[PDB]
């Protein structure tokens, strides 16, 4: 050193690090990226919990961001960028394990509340380097310390033959911990507070943020959490040792192959190949639904996350969760026949009970007929308009709003502090259809703040509402409330109770209170159909 920014050098526990000064629109902010968590997971380290990254010598250059984990690249819509905003936007690699932070410039002098992301994906796919995820604005506009890490997904971060030692499971979910680790130990050195850490995520990562919550090694780690349009629970964020078995050997046979010697040879095998087969392995015919997942190991997760959260002690917990407008309508495009972003994709009541099959693959006959019957509207049985919407509505509330709903109803009544919120703003930006509405990870942009960037064309109440949005997060994070204690009566956002059962709207109007998250619905999809299934 000598001629550089002296507010870029800052060392940790590995070593030195030069950051970059990045240019957000209110001032610049410093941004520490590509830091290495631990060792590569590769060759022999494949499938296996993380090791802590060993210290290395020199000024390490964090100024650009590293790899993005192996995975499955989307190719429904070749061009598109509804679709390609979420592909890996770096190399794809095997050695991914790298983090990044943004702080304020110059940094804080005091503690600063940090604020985790663990991005969504359906644990197949994801990245901390894609630009919905920049962490500039939260870092600028609300001074936080903002942290982000890159986790393996797919096989690589969640094939398992549970009970083996080459492969136990969860590998991904402790590529987060080991994270989570590292900025207890690190953060400081950037002026963060380590006392005050929010985990927050979306989708898988709303899921994966669930299941820290829930195991207990994790909790020492943060403080509070957000939930958007995820849960740990419901039907597609975990799979039982005997189904992960299943698919892990199953996989194996795809690709060429006692646990020791499957798992010798899958790690002879290129990772593409395992991308290749990794699709083959599900069950059935399905949408929301994803071949490796965390698997019930009784070591990350104690038991099923159903189970953890009926008989849990959460007093000292303040949670935020909440769902999108329009939870189901994005995988309708992936695999239900009948719909596509380039129509209108209204569907016949034929293409709508072969839709419940393929969106609620693991009913029976009887169940999916107690879909079907729920959810048609019996004064016009057969319109297309009704029967497009009401598919969307059974895929986003079997998978994302149900299960929130009970992971709430759960929270409150055993001591958790948790406020809800619907986001129901339809990005002026957004390139799909208007029938998908508001499809799930469209509020991400929002909460980090994207509209603040002039070039990016949202709209004037869009550059404000974001605002607002950054507000509730970092207020949350700093107090566990989303209120602004200054700005009173504005109006309040309530904690969601289970006498009450209050929740917000989002949008571009003031907060409205609202009251029962599907009550009705949820109970059929939370109460009624376990003992349908338990019972056919
Ligand atoms: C933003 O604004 C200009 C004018 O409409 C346009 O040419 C450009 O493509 C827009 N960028 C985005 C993000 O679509």
């Amino acid at each position: 050193e000598g001629r550089e920014d002296p507010q870029l050098l800052v060392r940790v526990r590995g070593g030195q690090l030069r950051g970059i000064r990045l240019k957000a629109p209110g001032g610049p902010v410093s941004a520490f990226l590509g830091i290495p968590f631990a060792e590569p997971p590769v060759g022999s380290r494949r499938f296996m919990p993380p090791e802590p990254k060993r210290p290395w010598s020199g000024v390490l250059d964090a100024t650009t961001f590293q790899n993005v984990c192996y995975q499955y690249v989307d190719t429904l819509y070749p061009g598109f960028e509804g679709t390609e905003m979420w592909n890996p936007n770096r190399e794809l690699s095997e050695d991914c394990l790298y983090l990044n932070v943004w702080t304020p410039y110059p940094r804080p002098a005091s503690p600063t509340p940090v604020l985790i992301w663990i991005y969504g994906g359906g644990f197949y796919s994801g990245a901390a380097s894609l630009d919905v995820y920049d962490g500039r604005f939260l870092a600028q506009v609300e001074g936080a310390v903002l942290v982000s890490m890159n986790y393996r997904v797919g096989t690589f971060g969640f094939l398992a033959l549970p009970g083996s030692r080459e492969a136990p499971g969860n590998v991904g979910l402790l590529d987060q911990r080991l994270a989570l680790q590292w900025v207890q130990e690190n953060i400081a050195a950037f002026g963060g507070d380590p006392m005050s850490v929010t985990l927050f995520g979306e989708s898988a990562g709303a899921a994966s943020v669930g299941m820290h919550i829930l195991s207990l090694p994790s909790r020492s780690l943060f403080h509070r959490a957000v939930l958007q349009s995820g849960t740990p629970n419901g039907p597609w964020a975990t799979v039982s040792a005997g189904e992960a078995r299943r698919r892990a050997t199953l996989l194996a046979r795809l690709v060429g192959c006692n646990d020791t010697e499957l798992i010798a040879c899958l790690r002879t095998r290129p990772a593409q190949d395992l991308v290749d087969h990794e699709w083959h392995v599900l069950p059935q015919e399905s949408i929301f639904r994803f071949s490796f997942v965390p698997v019930v190991d009784g070591d990350f997760l104690s038991d099923t996350p159903e189970a953890l959260i009926n008989t849990g002690d959460f007093q000292d917990l303040q949670v935020l969760v909440g769902v999108v407008k329009d939870e189901g309508s994005y995988f309708l495009v992936y695999g239900v026949p009948g719909f596509s972003k380039d129509n209108e994709s209204l569907i016949s009541r034929a293409q709508f009970l072969a839709g419940v099959r393929i969106g609620v693959p693991q009913a029976s006959d009887l169940a999916a007929e107690a879909v079907v019957l729920h959810y048609t509207d019996w004064l016009h049985p057969e319109d297309p308009t009704h029967l497009r919407d009401a598919m969307s509505a059974v895929v986003g509330d079997h998978n994302v709003v149900c299960p929130v709903a009970q992971l709430a109803g759960r929270l409150a009544a055993q001591g958790a502090r948790v406020y809800a919120y619907i986001f129901e703003h339809r990005a002026s930006t957004l390139t799909w259809p208007l029938w998908m509405g508001v499809p799930h990870g469209y509020e991400i942009e929002f909460i980090f703040g994207l509209p603040l960037d002039p070039s990016l064309n949202y709209t004037t109440e869009e550059r404000i509402f974001a605002q607002r949005l950054m507000k509730y997060w970092t207020n949350f994070a700093r107090t566990g409330d989303p209120n602004d204690p200054r700005d009173s009566k504005s109006p309040q956002w309530p904690p969601y109770t289970t006498a009450a059962q209050q929740y917000v709207s989002l949008n571009l109007k003031p907060l409205e209170v609202r009251r029962g998250l599907r009550a009705q619905t949820c109970a059929f999809w939370n109460r009624f159909l376990p003992k349908l299934l338990s019972a056919t």
